[PDB]
C-alpha cells in the first residue's frame, strides 16, 4: 500500500531538499511557513529512502528535521 | 466514523473546486501553494461523493488531481 | 505511541493558541490560511491536554474550533 510523509524541515535547508526529492523521484508539496513544512505520499517500501534524503539534506550538522509517517487508506489519481 | 481528504489539485481548477465543494456541503480548507492543496474531513460514507466532485472539477481533460484518503481516530468540534 | 493533531481554529484566536501551546510544551506548526490551520504531533496520552488548551483558547464563546486526531505509524527526529 502507501504512506504519507509530513517532514518539518528548516527553511534554509528547504530549497535543497525540494531539489533533491525531485532527483530521487519523490513527488512532494511544500506548505509555506516561517520552518517550512513538506507533504509527500510515498510507497510503503520507500520510507527508508526518503528518510535518508531528508537526513542527508537537513538535520543537526545547526539544522534539524522532524518527520511523521502516517497511514493512508486510499490513494487516487485523476 | 470519519476520514480525512488531502486533495492536491491544480490552481486554475482550485477556484471552482472550492466553490463546488460548498454546494455539496463539504467543509474544506485551502492551503495556499504554487499547485494548491486542500484538506477536508468527510464522513466514512461520503468518500465516493467528494471524489466525484474533485474529478468533475479537475483532472486530465490539461488538468490533474491527486488525492489521499486517510484514517481519523478522533473528531472534535468546539 | 503518538498522534497527529490538525486543529482548524479561527484567526483572531490563532495568536493566543500559538502562544499558549508553547507554554504547555506543545511543538506545533501554523499553516497560514484565511481560518488558520495548525499541525501538532503529540503523545498518545497528551490528547486530552491539548484539546483542553484549544477549547480554552478558541470555540463558541463568537469563535469556533474543529480538530482531527490522526494515527501516526512512525515518528523520526533528525
Amino acid at each position: 500500500h502507501m504512506k504519507m510523509i509530513i517532514a518539518i524541515v528548516q527553511d534554509q535547508d528547504s530549497q535543497e531538499l525540494a531539489d533533491q526529492l525531485v532527483k530521487n523521484n519523490f513527488r512532494a508539496t511544500k506548505l509555506a511557513t516561517t520552518n517550512t513544512t513538506f507533504l509527500c505520499g510515498v510507497n510503503d517500501d520507500r520510507v527508508d529512502e526518503i528518510l535518508s534524503v531528508i537526513n542527508q539534506t537537513c538535520g543537526n550538522r545547526v539544522g534539524g528535521a522532524t518527520v511523521f509517517v502516517m497511514p493512508v487508506d486510499a490513494f487516487h489519481q485523476f
